[PDB]
């Protein structure tokens, strides 16, 4: 339960993989999968780690946040996938940063972490 699972393929074309049960989501920017190509990405993400519901072990996974388990152990991509997921501590924010400039914690909500190789 308290589980939040997106499988879904992807193209050229372009797309996005969310999971509103948690939240994280995963953009594909044009150019990220081949044309004439299926690229089939999919995740869970969930705050219990035992409570995880059985996807694809032998098949590969690669976790990303503090549990999240991408699609198949083993996805190259010929563009920067963009992946976001919560954060979850503010302390990425505070350390030297510019006190009128969004940017010091404009990007605390969601961490923007590109995957160029699963």
């Amino acid at each position: 339960t308290v589980v939040a699972t997106a499988r879904g393929i992807f193209n050229s074309n372009g797309g996005v993989l969310s999971s509103i049960e948690t939240g994280v989501s995963i953009i594909i920017p044009q150019g990220a999968i081949p044309e004439g190509v299926e690229q089939e990405i999919y995740f869970k993400v969930c705050r219990d780690n035992s409570i995880l519901p059985p996807l694809d072990k032998e098949k590969g996974e690669t976790l990303l946040s503090p549990l999240v388990a991408a699609g198949p152990h083993g996805l190259k991509f010929l563009k920067p996938v963009e992946l976001r997921l919560p954060h979850c501590d503010p302390k990425t924010w505070q350390n030297k940063c510019l006190p009128g400039d969004p940017n010091y914690l404009v990007g605390a909500n969601c961490v923007s972490v590109l995957i160029d190789h699963f």
